[PDB]
């Protein structure tokens, strides 16, 4: 019943916002959901709590001395729709692998039996910028089963998306770690919907949603809350409900097929974000050409 | 004579472009420089080599079996102005700390006596997104002495700049690792020049340069080359020469003074990128307000 899910993707494309907003649609339709905040900024829970920045397991363990001197009630908060929220906390600048904050944070929650407490969903909001051993921690430790990659029709978000996938693949043979699909966050670039579906099937998954750039997300997030919470009778709000729908309904859980550099640039050139570079101009000064 | 330098800063603000371009200015004014490519994409050497993507120590060790089956001549290339170039290589997606690629890469170069070979400069192009143990590796192993942080008048690039600094500070007491200054890459935001000098002196360093958003950089980089190489008699070109000038001349090497979150938002609000948020609208639906 209780599924183990993760949201992976790069920063600056509104990953957390779509994660939180999704989780809110999912709460209002009956489910009890818990978000684990694996990003080094506390932005993973912000909108559900109406918080400036939630208290994290790292800064609080730094407080009470050790990780066990914390009580569950202090780290794990609940906001909108009784959505349980924790921020894992960043690696202490200079020292500390990021992924070791996350084991600390999951371990702590297993031992205070939050996982065995009545729950339908867990959602790890995870940075999928570089996929190092550190950010791969939910996948290697098999705490995330269903991976949904948020991305956009833009080079880095895509490369990012592929890499997340190569990680899924590393731990294919070890367990139930699978790519459930790609969510596109629009950047009002032309061909981006179908570019992300080109990528989605060339990987062997779908593009389970397309999230439109609606200026109500901005207006709801300045009030530190979801769009499902701010204006439930909105266009965008039903988009979040629709995504959240497709997610329960998803049965499509796969081991992906990473593509190469030339193949990513292929897809980037034919939909138009990338240009066909000229070979004769290369290495030549404006003197020359 | 041979100074050990590093360029730290976040992605997507044109760090490598300014690194490479700087290094070119420095080359035409007589010096012999080597760039070490610590970013997971091969973008750190690209413009000096006119290469699509240079061959990295990770993918080539994966080729010959072990790191010692590689010959110096294969990894270390030279381009414009006899600027020696290597790409370190990323962590293999899923497994591998990023910083362990970098020790491998430096170690390999110490042993084939590239460091003892006549050289005035070494420049580690390093991602300073999160400052984990992994990206702190040049600082903990004291291979970078002079850190220059490229940033912009934008929240994340500044936060990032602060964190790089907290890392400098961790290894204050261990050696000669010092913050030489902040380089601003313009994003044609109003107050950004003086915002980065606010930040610069609130940290205890200067803003050793301001690099203007000139559309010749774009036109030179599409030809896979520097602006010093493409059009030497250009406005931007002299900017790179001027930066490179101030760098030799720099004597100002410090241990920085990291600022807080409230202090960062202070500076963001008074120069105008950040807005003064309203307290009464928070937590309230459009029904309510
Ligand atoms: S695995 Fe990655 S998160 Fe951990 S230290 Fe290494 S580079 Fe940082």
């Amino acid at each position: 019943a209780m599924r183990q899910c993760a949201i992976y993707g790069k920063g600056g494309i509104g990953k957390s916002t779509t994660t939180q907003n999704l989780v809110a649609a999912l709460a209002e339709m009956g489910k009890k959901v818990m978000i684990v905040g694996c990003d080094p900024k506390a932005d993973s829970t912000r909108l559900i709590l109406h918080s400036k920045a939630q208290n994290t397991i790292m800064e609080m363990a730094a407080e009470a001395g050790t990780v066990e001197d914390l009580e569950l009630e202090d780290v794990l908060k609940a906001g909108y729709g009784g959505v349980k929220c924790v921020e894992s906390g960043g690696p202490e600048p200079g020292v500390g692998c990021a992924g070791r904050g996350v084991i600390t944070a999951i371990n702590f929650l297993e031992e205070e039996g939050a996982y065995e407490d009545d729950l339908d969903f867990v959602f790890y909001d995870v940075l999928g910028e570089v996929v190092c051993g550190g950010f791969a921690m939910p996948i290697r430790e098999n705490k995330a089963q269903e991976i949904y990659i948020v991305c956009s029709g833009e080079m880095m978000a895509m490369y990012a998306a592929n890499n997340i996938s190569k990680g899924i693949v590393k731990y294919a043979n070890s367990g139930s770690v699978r790519l459930g699909g790609l969510i596109c966050n629009s950047r009002n670039t032309d061909r981006e919907d179908e570019l992300i579906i080109a990528l989605a099937n060339k990987l062997g998954t779908q593009m389970i949603h397309f999230v439109p750039r609606d200026n109500v997300v901005q207006r709801a997030e300045i009030r530190r809350m979801t769009v499902i919470e701010y204006d439930p009778k909105a266009k965008q709000a039903d988009e979040y409900r629709a995504l959240a729908r497709k997610v329960v309904d998803n049965k499509l859980l796969v081991i992906p097929n990473p593509i190469t550099m030339d193949e990513l640039e292929e897809l980037l050139m034919e939909f138009g974000i990338m240009e066909v570079e000229d070979e004769s101009i290369v290495g030549k000064t404006a003197e020359e050409v």
